[PDB]
């Protein structure tokens, strides 16, 4: 796991 994860990271900025 490397790109699936790499998901969530910048999933938090999804909306700020």
């Amino acid at each position: 796991g490397l790109f699936d994860i790499v998901k969530k990271v910048v999933g938090a900025f999804g909306s700020l």
